[PDB]
C-alpha cells in the first residue's frame, strides 16, 4: 500500500521549509537573526558575504515566511521570530551541542 | 562587531549537509517509512512511490549522512533508520506541521 497524496504533498511543503534551513550560511543568518535585529549591511557583516548574496538568502527566507522586517526611514532591520526556525535550530542544537 | 568565527563557519556546513540529506520530500518519506522498520528495496520503492534508480539515489544520498542501516538475508538487503538525529528533526516537523 503506497502513501496517501496527503502526505506526498506534506512531505513536499516540510521539505520546502527544511530546504529554506538547509544552507550554511542561511543557517547563520537564522541563528543570528533570532538572537539579535540587524541592518542587511551588519548581517551580511557577521555571517561574512556580500549583499547581492545576503539579499539571495533573504529572499529564499522570506519566501518560506522565516523572517520579520521592520523599516526605519529607508533602513530595513531583520529579525526572526519564527516558531519552525526555533524547534529546528533547537533539534541540531541538541545533536550538535549547544 | 566580530563576524562569527570559522568554527561556527564548519558547524554550520556540518548541520546545512545533515539537513540537506533530509531537505527533500522523498528522502522525508522514505525515512519517515524507515523509522523504524526494515523495508526491502522493493517494497520501499512501492510504498515512496518510485523507481528503483531514484530510490537507489535517495538511499545513496541518505547513506552519505550516516541516516540509515542495513542488514542483509540472503539474496535482500532491508533497510531501516535508527538515527537519533533523523528522529529529532522529524519530531521538530510533527510539532510544527502536526
Amino acid at each position: 500500500q503506497p502513501l496517501s497524496p496527503e502526505k506526498h504533498e506534506e512531505a513536499e511543503i516540510a521539505a520546502g521549509f527544511l530546504s529554506a534551513m538547509a544552507n550554511p550560511k542561511r543557517l547563520l543568518i537564522l541563528d543570528s537573526l533570532v538572537k539579535e535585529e540587524m541592518a542587511v549591511g551588519a548581517l551580511a557583516n557577521k555571517v561574512g558575504l556580500s549583499q547581492s548574496a545576503l539579499s539571495q538568502h533573504l529572499s529564499k527566507l522570506r519566501a518560506q515566511n522565516l523572517v520579520s522586517t521592520r523599516r526605519d526611514a529607508q533602513t530595513i532591520y531583520y529579525s526572526s521570530s519564527s516558531d519552525s526556525v526555533m524547534k529546528i535550530l533547537g533539534a541540531l542544537s541538541e545533536i550538535y551541542g549547544a
